[PDB]
């Protein structure tokens, strides 16, 4: 099932989750309107609220609170970039911050609007350890030192686990069996882990090379310095420590390739897809579920 | 009630309340530990969490969840200064340098929104959709309120203040009183009272910008209660001087002849005066509660506030 087919399968779900962010972001301030429109005419894949969305209608939900879920999921994922985008000494610091606080507690009270605990419980953990991770993403800039473990662990952090709790808490939401909801809360962790993994290496394929330039140690450059020759190995311990060195990304790729980092990393992400998609047997098998599985692919794909 | 009187009656859940804000400080990622470490100890006032804690006590509660919701306040309060220190793009926060400036903009930032959560998984911690319900709102509140002052009154300053202070006073009373399991009333009451205390605290705070960060408003010309009546009051020069200076966002070097205007028309007592009316209001509403030491000292609270 390609994109077509899943878009055309949500088409309804997604209007109700423009109009529920539509009604959350209506209020007078040109700023936040006009950032509503933005996101409900974004000509994305906008994955995230679909998830939610497919989710929920995968287990058999019948109402529409799942709509809301996806909503607040898609705030947290803006609030989160806002802050992003915050500089120090090197939209505007202002309105990067406060828009994003704006999103985010709105995105809290959509939570609670749902009138459910476990939501509440799930979703409450997965934003502190989104923001968590930032943090520690923030300690690693600069630091060519940071264990898989580590890395591993910011990805988990600051892209999987939101996957994994918009997936869970539409189960949630649609009183699905434990069984069911620990395959869609696991579909969304692992599908999250490979879609951050892909995301990584294609910054080497915006501009290939940001991530190196701003001394962010990811998988694919953790790789190619410990498995490489050690002249590379030290060029890119200095452009980490260092930073600005987007003029060393061909020496960096002829690295990479060398010792096969970027493909050592997209086979890394197909197996995450994998599991997810794996994870998805324990549910019904319908168009739904063809459409979750459909995602994992498109992830995935070169 | 006196200060003393009070910091002893309290002293115990205070010091709970301390802790139960240093325990959260608990991540495998050393920097949000140390930079909470660095504003959480920076003594702050505390009246935001004694509020709470008083308000559990002015209606029999005997637990020890009081001292929870009461700290994760705190730590709503902590996350909003840090925020708004990197919007303020403030690099002074008494006697010492802001978050930011000792740990930088993202740091503060992101750090502010672990807090933030934090407090949110607090919250549900104690598992009260009506507490959830009020203080996610009031956060809102605050957070639209800001967003809003990004982009001339009296009538316009009371707005702008019930949204930065006011409501989060309002926020803590009441959820405090509710998870307690206060009446109808006595909810209602403890509301009214952080609101005007609130409201009051702040009125008091804008005056004592003018001497007794001194006179830190006036560099950026906000209109606050002060500045507007030295305005309506003042000669047509010290009018005219005052308002192109907030049409500028910027009275800068203006000090001088700024407080002359106000000693002049009187624009402090004024605004003092008007701090008491907030404050009569706050203990006016109190009554509901029963007569109990604790209710003695949030009034306490209040007549100390002005
Ligand atoms: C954490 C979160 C989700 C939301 C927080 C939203 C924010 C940043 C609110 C700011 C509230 C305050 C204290 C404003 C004072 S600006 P001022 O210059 O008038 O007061 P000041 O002297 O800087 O304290």
């Amino acid at each position: 099932m390609n994109l077509e087919k899943i878009n055309e399968l949500t088409a309804q779900d997604m209007a109700g989750v423009n109009a529920a962010i539509l009604e959350q972001l209506n209020s007078d301030v040109q700023l936040i309107n006009q950032l509503g429109y933005y996101i409900v005419s974004g000509g994305g894949k906008r994955i995230r609220p679909m998830i939610a969305v497919l989710a929920a209608r995968a287990v058999g939900y019948e109402g529409n609170a799942h709509v809301t879920i996806a909503a607040l999921i898609e705030f947290i994922h803006t609030a989160t970039l806002l802050h992003d985008d915050v500089v120090d000494e090197s939209f505007g610091n202002a309105a990067s911050v406060l828009v994003g606080d704006f999103i985010y507690t709105r995105a809290f009270q959509m939570m609670t609007s749902l009138g459910s605990l476990k939501v509440l419980e799930v979703m409450s953990e997965a934003v502190n350890v989104i923001a968590e991770g930032e943090v520690l993403q923030l300690m690693n800039v600069n630091d060519p030192d940071i264990t898989e473990e580590n890395y591993m662990r910011v990805i988990y952090s600051k892209t999987a686990r939101l996957f994994e709790a918009a997936a869970q808490c539409s189960g949630i939401l649609a009183g699905c069996t434990p069984e069911e909801e620990k395959g869609l809360q696991d579909y969304g962790r692992y599908l999250g882990t490979a879609f951050q993994l892909i995301d990584d290496l294609l910054d080497y394929n915006k501009n290939v090379g940001d991530d190196l330039n701003e001394g962010k140690p990811t998988l694919p450059l953790l790789h190619a310095m410990h498995h490489g020759t050690p002249e590379q190995a030290q060029m890119i311990r200095t452009a980490i420590e260092q930073g600005n060195g987007r003029h060393l990304l061909e020496p960096v790729l002829e690295a990479m390739n060398a010792c096969g980092s970027l493909e050592w990393t997209r086979q890394r992400a197909e197996e995450e897809a994998d599991k997810a998609i794996a994870a998805l047997q324990v549910l019904p098998d319908t168009p739904w579920r063809e459409a979750l599985i459909g995602l994992a692919h498109i992830a995935v794909q070169r």
